[PDB]
């Protein structure tokens, strides 16, 4: 439906980010990220997740991928975070088109793998 499909895009769009540095061993990250995951889930059954599902963590989160590598990757506000906080605007867009508006796919489509027309 919504506010848990985007969380399974949110790991291969923040790796798009963390991986952007050519970093294998964030992949390992991704489990971490995960743990986000099960917060922004926790967030629906308080009711606050209607369309903020958890910035905070996911921002969070995101810096601590930067933090397994501590060399050259933004150790405050990187483009890791910077990345999140534009695409979710345009994510929230590609979002509420799938909730009325699926022209196309739906926005990822499974990795443009689903075929179907609306």
């Amino acid at each position: 439906g919504s506010e848990q499909q985007d969380l399974d895009d949110l790991a291969q769009v923040i790796l798009s980010a963390v991986t952007s540095n050519t970093d294998t061993s964030k992949s390992a990250r991704a489990q971490a990220l995960s743990t986000a995951l099960a917060s922004s889930l926790a967030d629906l059954l308080i009711s606050e997740s209607s369309g903020s599902s958890y910035q905070t963590q996911i921002s969070a989160l995101t810096n601590i991928l930067s933090d397994c590598f501590v060399t050259t990757t933004g150790s405050n506000n990187p483009a890791f975070v910077s990345r999140v906080q534009t695409l979710i605007a345009v994510l929230s867009q590609s979002s509420s088109n799938a909730i009325s508006g699926a022209t196309g796919g739906s926005a990822f489509a499974q990795s443009q793998a689903f075929q179907q027309s609306a």
